[PDB]
């Protein structure tokens, strides 16, 4: 089986993205963040704590004729920037694009932290990292994604990121329409549950590059690219007047700038983000300071290929036995 999905920028910023997620029998369709760092599947829900519901579409169970609650189970689960959600567990069925899995672990939140509730747009996550990393306890439970390999044409899916535009997740096969030259395949480490990877080094602009070792995340929940804070002066040095800030919590530049391009590796190929995927607007309505899109992951403790890079290629997540990251620009 297959499965095609579009994805949406949730603003003009492309903070996040949501894709639309048939959930239970009758379906109700949520738009959900798919998320390559995380591991849950979790909603908005008729359990959600009602002053923490803001405009959300909501998951109700008991309207559900295939939902049967998960009995005993329960999720916490705090995110890289601070954010956090808890609830209790359901096993129902979950369509993404035509695909359909049952018995998947809808998980529904009884909490939701703020940055959530102030989140309109979003009606939960679908994790695509690796089982280990879900929070149900006392029984973890599988991925989307886990649960439909076996049933996929070929174990893989495949992130194709808009720059301030629609984009697609496919599950299941390789879309050859969908970029260009070829897909370098580069190893992956499970060991911390994520896409984990290694760049093999960076250029600024029309600057020569710097072969490096970057060990990081390929991670779709995440909005920026975070890289280690050499690299990431070395871009912001190309900036006239850019500068870190303390008080705005990292990099920003004049509004006025032109920013100039980031490569990355991928084995021998080259990525390129172009300058004004790292333009990330005022840092307040009115600010002639832009924030910037490239910034350091010093006291993340992990390097993240957020969607600020994913959306400049087209990247496979091979869930083989031996699972293999691929990227190709389009």
């Amino acid at each position: 089986s297959t499965g095609s999905a579009t994805t949406t920028p949730i603003d003009s910023l492309d903070d996040a993205y949501i894709t639309p997620v048939q959930i239970g029998t009758p379906a109700q369709t949520l738009n959900l963040d798919f998320d390559t760092g995380s591991s849950d599947l979790w909603v908005f829900s008729s359990e959600t704590t009602a002053s923490e519901v803001d405009g959300q579409t909501i998951y109700t169970p008991s309207k559900s004729t295939t939902a049967k609650l998960l009995s005993g189970a329960t999720w916490s689960i705090s995110y890289g920037d601070g954010s956090s959600s808890s609830g209790d567990v359901y096993t129902d069925t979950v369509s993404v694009g035509g695909l359909t899995v049952t018995g998947q672990a809808v998980e529904s939140a009884k909490k939701v932290s703020s940055s959530f509730t102030e989140d309109s747009t979003i009606d939960g996550l679908l994790g695509l990292a690796f089982s280990t990393l879900n929070t149900v306890s006392p029984t973890q439970q599988k991925t989307f994604f886990d649960n439909a390999k076996a049933s996929l044409d070929s174990p893989v899916f495949t992130a194709d990121l808009g720059y301030h535009a629609p984009g697609t997740y496919n599950f299941g096969f390789i879309d050859t329409t969908a970029y260009t030259g070829s897909i370098t395949y580069t190893a992956v480490s499970t060991k911390q549950g994520f896409w984990e990877w290694t760049s093999t080094g960076y250029a600024v602009g029309s600057g020569t590059f710097k072969s490096t070792s970057i060990d990081g995340i390929a991670d779709t929940g995440t909005t920026l690219l975070y890289l280690p804070a050499t690299v990431v002066s070395a871009y912001w040095a190309q900036v006239s007047g850019a500068k870190s800030s303390s008080s705005v919590g990292g990099y920003v530049f004049p509004c006025s700038a032109t920013l100039p391009s980031f490569t990355f590796g991928v084995g021998s190929a080259r990525i390129v983000i172009p300058g004004d995927y790292i333009d990330f607007g005022p840092i307040s309505t009115g600010s002639s300071s832009c924030f910037g899109g490239i910034q350091s992951s010093a006291g993340i403790g992990i390097n993240i290929f957020g969607d600020v890079a994913l959306k400049a290629a087209f990247v496979v997540f091979n869930g083989a036995t031996t699972p293999t990251l691929g990227f190709a620009s389009k």
